[PDB]
């Protein structure tokens, strides 16, 4: 897949400057490549300096939001308790306040999903690019598995936990 053409289009908007800045690494890609071209040795440092910001950026805001998803989900809790069978005891304007606060809690979850996604798409296209592009540089597998891998954005699969519960919410509370 082109990760580059299709990253706008991937972008919760929203958050945009906290994307993997992909271009700017390319830029840096690049200038290694020609270097190598040139039959010259390269400095890999200043990309992977550059990539090591874009990840702690990344995993720092992705965990920002998630501690965010989850007070919100403590709210919801604390106003109309930890199970969707209480909405039996619910009047119909309270009824329609959950599903409101619902449907944008899992509309913020989708979003915190798709943006460890992308991002993690981002940094396993970029290592190979360069691994590409660069001569005897084999530190895609490496890099991803060491550092990207370890982090929530990557690994998280309390989200998709946390979304079918709020999804089973939605359809108790739809009947
Ligand atoms: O999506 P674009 O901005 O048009 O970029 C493409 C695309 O790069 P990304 O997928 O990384 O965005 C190609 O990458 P592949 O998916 O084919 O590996 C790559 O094609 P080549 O490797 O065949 O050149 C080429 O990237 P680069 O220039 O880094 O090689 C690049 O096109 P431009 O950067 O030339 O626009």
């Amino acid at each position: 897949m082109k990760f580059g053409k299709n990253l706008p289009r991937n972008q919760v908007p929203e958050w945009a400057g906290s994307y993997i800045n992909y271009k700017g690494l390319k830029k840096l890609v690049k200038a290694a490549a020609e270097s190598a071209k040139d039959g010259q040795p390269v400095d890999l440092a200043e990309f992977f300096f550059a990539l090591d910001r874009n990840l702690e950026d990344v995993d720092s805001f992705y965990n920002k939001k998630f501690a965010d998803a989850c007070r919100r989900l403590k709210v919801l809790q604390d106003r109309y308790g930890t199970t969707p069978e209480v909405v039996v005891n619910l009047d119909d304007d309270e009824a329609e306040e959950l599903m409101g606060a619902l449907l944008e809690l899992r509309s913020q979850l989708r979003k915190l999903q798709w943006f460890g996604e992308i991002n993690r798409r981002g940094f396993i296209k970029i290592t190979k690019k360069l691994d590409k592009k660069v001569p005897n540089t084999t530190t895609q597998h490496r890099y991803i598995s060491t550092k990207v891998d370890p982090k929530p954005f990557a690994k998280d699969t309390t989200v998709a936990r946390i979304l079918t519960e709020i999804n089973r919410w939605i359809s108790v509370l739809g009947d």
